[PDB]
């Protein structure tokens, strides 16, 4: 299994 | 503030 | 599946 | 105020 | 596919 | 910034 | 075991 | 980037 996470830059 | 969050299918 | 969700900062 | 909902296409 | 939709604050 | 972190299944 | 880390491009 | 890296279990 591969999580990913976080946010998109400049938004 | 756009948040990404989940898992890579197939992996 | 990854999942996007939120708004666009100053709009 | 603008939404943001989706899905990351092939993940 | 992210969609996008709203109305841009104050205008 | 989307990070990723995990291992392949089955390997 | 076959680790997978990072950060996905552009994003 | 996403980097892999490892070995194959049981090989």
């Amino acid at each position: 299994k591969v999580k990913v996470w976080g946010s998109i830059k400049g938004l």
